[PDB]
């Protein structure tokens, strides 16, 4: 039994580890820049009131 | 345990703050403009007062 194919799966391993912890990145930014959308809409929804001034 | 999920969550808790914002707002108009109508009634109500005149 030799480490050598134990390599070939460290890549493997390694590589979507990398993968997942790209998309990961790329859902989480989203994820972030999403919370960010609703938050700024959210306030948005509140202080973008409109009021009838006098009689 | 990642934020990722508490983003998804963050979001939840924004939203229905602003539509309870959103609402608690439309309520609270509600609640002057008919806290308006009382009132202009109200001195409406004595005001409105009519008179004999005379024999």
């Amino acid at each position: 039994f030799s480490g050598l194919e134990a390599a070939i799966v460290l890549i493997a391993f390694v590589v979507v580890a990398a993968v997942f912890s790209y998309v990961m990145l790329g859902a989480g930014f989203f994820a972030t820049q999403k919370s960010q959308e609703v938050t700024y809409s959210g306030m948005k929804q509140a202080t973008s009131n409109l009021i009838l001034d006098g009689m």
